[PDB]
């Protein structure tokens, strides 16, 4: 399955909204709370160049934060990035 991870901190309505969104999709994912783990969050920042939370990843891709995944969802793209169901229209 895809490796889906959302990095969060406490006191962050954007993080929890984003977590609830990912929970509503039924996907398997990890919420990683780095409120007090500055080294873990430094590794995350080195990759993305953002110092805010949440930061959401699917495999190697940084999808972005709360605004970005909500926008992707409104566009119908979020489901695709989370590796949800693939459809095929078979034509005779
Ligand atoms: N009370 C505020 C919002 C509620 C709230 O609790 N806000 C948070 C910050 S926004 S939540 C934390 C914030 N996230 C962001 O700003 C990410 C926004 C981006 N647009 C996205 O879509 O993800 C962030 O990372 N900031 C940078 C940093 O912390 O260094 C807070 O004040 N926490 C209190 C505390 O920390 O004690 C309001 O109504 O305006």
């Amino acid at each position: 399955m895809k490796n889906i991870t959302i990095y969060t901190k406490n006191y962050c309505p954007y993080c929890k909204k984003a977590v609830s969104l990912l929970s509503s999709k039924g996907v398997d994912f990890k919420e990683v709370d780095v409120t007090h783990d500055s080294k873990a969050f430094e590794d995350v920042m080195a990759k993305t160049g953002w110092d805010t939370v949440p930061q959401v990843f699917v495999d190697e891709e940084f999808l972005g934060g709360c605004d970005d995944i909500h926008a992707l969802d409104r566009q119908g793209i979020l489901d695709k990035k989370l590796g949800l169901k693939l459809e095929h229209h078979h034509h005779h």
